[PDB]
């Protein structure tokens, strides 16, 4: 159907045209006339090429202009908050103020109250609901994007709890990938179900093996080696997105391709890639990317920094980069389709042994094949090396996607959520906690939740014994200072426990390595991994600082190669964080501690929230003497700077490097910066014209 036919506020229709939309894809039409316009709940399960977002926006903005209030959009990761934030900007033109919310769990973020569209992660929104922000009752609609992640172990439970809290309290719209149980998820959400197999460009799915690609129609096409599929894509001026399981593999396979891909390029093309590779700050990770890019092939994974990944996604979408070998982790960032999508690996490293890539994911990767403007047909090829080609075809192509199961049974999120229900949503009887649970997706799918009730009761004993809660003088559960505080910090009740137990020791010896090692051993941070060749050196580093650690034993749980692992992962991480606050250059940190940019960025951001929560836990326990020290450690962790550089950090575009260049040149305070001519600041190596402009602009 056409835009204008949409019986919605005229201002929406206008924006859709100013964009470029005149008509809707069948799935969209079906969804837009499902009843979501009437404020009804709906589960839209259609391929991502089909425009799920647009449906949500129209629905959101509509609900908001016709009934006032706020529309909450839930994205999977912080990095995807920005993309959504940008593509939602045009709604400001019609009066709707848009905002992002992804961190700072320990805050009501009341400032958000003055906004009409809030883009937050499930975690951020969970925290906000815990803090009971006054603008929450204002929300008329919440869109759960990538809602199939509800069946995801690591974070699915959180997405479910926020949903269970919201059902019947606001409109709920789910945007998901094809699954095995849409009807079930829909009925739980008491929602209209929109299932469509429709997509913009035709998709051709095939399985490559021993030198041949068999498609779903039984036909065949010769290709010497799988990589011939790529060289073939480029010789036809098309793109190739190769999916791999490991970071090093992504890099190797990219370098290898590029060697042969350059010869299929042009003199102008080579030049564009050259200037491109010539625009990257030197590094062990950037060396590999550049050398590879100079051949039209780039790799993409979580180990690269935001700049570098954004640069690959963009120059790929722009056809400059001819191919991209990426890990499916931060994959989504590549909102960049491709003529041919090759799934190189179908067996990933499980957290137990070996497992095939879930069908749902294989479809999401394949469905990412075929660019609208350039292709009339996209080709998704699954490579089989061990498996039977006929079997691979049966599992993925002809077989339906796996069914989604609630992951509420996650002790981690469940411990955190049982305490929240008491510490922030006012639950005081076990009979009440099961009433909530009876309305969850877990209880929907199940005939009984008896096993869950048991977990919950044991969770209560853990919270009860660990002073997180108490059974009042009326035979009722009521939170304690430590409990509210913990639920509000959004840290896992278990990591808070770790903080309380070790508190005495931190008070006694408040040191960087000890604190960094402590938090790096918590369920709220994913430490740095290490290779066998880093162990030896790590062991020495360890003994050298054993006296400073609070958790001084790598084996209090056993000899499991995995326990000694977790502990040294935490220790290496603490050394990295030490060099970080110690102002060691990023290219140097990456080199010495054998770690990657994207990881440093992530660990640093999390460590800060953890050093902060450690400070807030110390407060609810009386350890007031380490509170100032911890706050100064928090601010140092946040920027990777020494104590004196702290006042300069409020300056725009001023990080570790520039703050030091300014301080070492005499400008130690904001007052020092103010009483200065631009000529002076520009003489300092590292402060360019754009920085001085932002700085003086900041100073009035
Ligand atoms: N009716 C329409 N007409 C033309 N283009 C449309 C459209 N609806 C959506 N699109 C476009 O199709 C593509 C949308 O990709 P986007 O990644 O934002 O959404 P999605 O459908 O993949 C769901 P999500 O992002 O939540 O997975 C974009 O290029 C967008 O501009």
């Amino acid at each position: 159907m056409r835009v204008d036919e949409l019986r919605v506020d005229e201002r929406i229709k206008s924006t859709l045209k100013e964009r470029g939309i005149e008509s809707f894809y069948p799935p969209q039409a079906e969804a837009l006339k499902s009843g979501i316009l009437e404020g009804k709940n709906a589960l839209i399960s259609i391929p991502t090429a089909s425009g799920k977002t647009l449906i949500a926006e129209i629905a959101m903005v509509h609900r908001i202009l016709t009934q006032g209030g706020k529309a909450v959009y839930i994205v999977p990761l912080k990095a995807l908050a920005e993309e959504k934030f940008q593509e939602f900007q045009d709604w400001e033109k019609i009066g709707l103020r848009v905002a992002m919310a992804t961190g700072d769990y320990d805050s009501k973020d009341e400032w958000l109250g003055k906004y009409d569209i809030i883009i937050a992660t499930a975690e951020k929104f969970d925290s906000l609901l815990r803090h009971g922000s006054s603008w929450i009752k204002d929300v008329k609609i919440l869109v759960a994007d990538e809602i199939h992640l509800i069946g995801s172990r690591d974070r699915g439970a959180t997405l479910e709890v926020i949903l269970a809290h919201m059902l019947g309290k606001a409109q709920i719209i789910g945007l998901s990938a094809t699954i095995g149980n849409p009807e079930e998820l829909a009925e739980w959400l008491n929602a209209e179900l929109i299932v469509s197999d429709w997509r913009p460009v035709k998709l051709r799915r095939g399985v490559f093996y021993q030198g041949f690609v068999t498609w779903e129609d039984g036909s065949i096409d010769r290709f010497s080696s799988w990589e011939e599929l790529v060289y073939d894509a480029i010789r036809k001026k098309k793109g190739a997105l190769i999916f791999v399981n490991m970071r090093r593999k992504a890099e190797r396979v990219a370098l290898e391709l590029s060697k042969k891909v350059k010869s299929l390029l042009t003199k102008p093309e080579i030049r564009a890639l050259n200037e491109l590779a010539d625009s990257l700050e030197e590094n062990p990770t950037n060396e590999k990317l550049a050398k590879a890019i100079r051949g039209g092939v780039a790799f993409h994974h979580a180990g690269l920094g935001r700049d570098e990944r954004v640069l690959v996604e963009e120059n790929f979408r722009k056809g400059i980069i001819k191919a991209v070998v990426a890990t499916p982790t931060l994959s989504a960032g590549i909102n960049t389709p491709a003529f041919r999508v090759i799934i190189r690996d179908i067996w990933r490293y499980s957290d137990f042994g070996m497992e095939r890539i879930p069908i749902i994911e294989v479809h999401q990767m394949l469905g990412r094949a075929g660019r609208p403007k350039y292709d009339e047909v996209g080709e998704g090829i699954i490579v089989s090396t061990s498996d039977d080609p006929r079997e691979v075809m049966n599992h993925y192509i002809f077989g339906k996607p796996e069914k989604l199961f609630s992951q509420l049974s996650n002790e981690s999120n469940l411990r955190s959520q049982v305490l929240a229900l008491i510490a922030t949503f006012g639950y005081s009887t076990v009979e009440e906690i099961l009433k909530f649970i009876s309305n969850t997706f877990y209880a929907y799918q199940r005939k009984d939740t008896y096993s869950l009730e048991e977990k919950i009761r044991n969770i209560l004993y853990f919270l009860l014994e660990n002073e997180f809660i108490e059974i009042s003088l009326e035979d009722k559960i009521r939170p304690l200072s430590l409990g509210i505080r913990t639920a509000k910090l959004y840290i896992d009740p278990y990591t808070a426990k770790m903080f309380k137990d070790k508190m005495e020791e931190v008070v006694k010896d408040p040191n960087p390595i000890g604190i960094f090692h402590l938090i790096s051993l918590t369920p709220d941070i994913t430490p740095f991994n290490y290779s066998k060749r880093e162990f030896e050196r790590l062991e020495e580093e360890y003994y050298e600082f054993k006296d400073r650690l609070y958790f001084d034993d790598p084996y209090i749980s056993g000899y499991d190669p995995y326990l000694e692992r977790k502990f040294f992962r935490a220790f290496k991480t603490a050394l990295v964080l030490l060099a970080w606050i110690n102002e060691v250059p990023e290219g140097e940190i990456v080199e010495k501690y054998s770690v990657e940019p994207g990881d440093i960025y992530r660990i640093v951001e999390t460590a800060e929230w953890l050093v902060y929560s450690l400070k807030e836990i110390a407060k609810v326990l009386g350890a007031y003497e380490i509170v100032d020290y911890l706050e100064t450690l928090r601010v140092r962790v946040k920027y990777g700077i020494r104590e004196e550089l702290i006042p300069l950090m409020q300056l725009p575009l001023v990080g570790r490097r520039r703050a030091r260049a300014l301080y070492n040149s005499g400008f130690r305070s904001i007052e020092d910066i103010s009483q200065a001519r631009p000529e002076e600041l520009l003489k300092i190596e590292g402060i360019g014209v754009k920085t001085v402009e932002a700085i003086f602009k900041f100073l009035g």
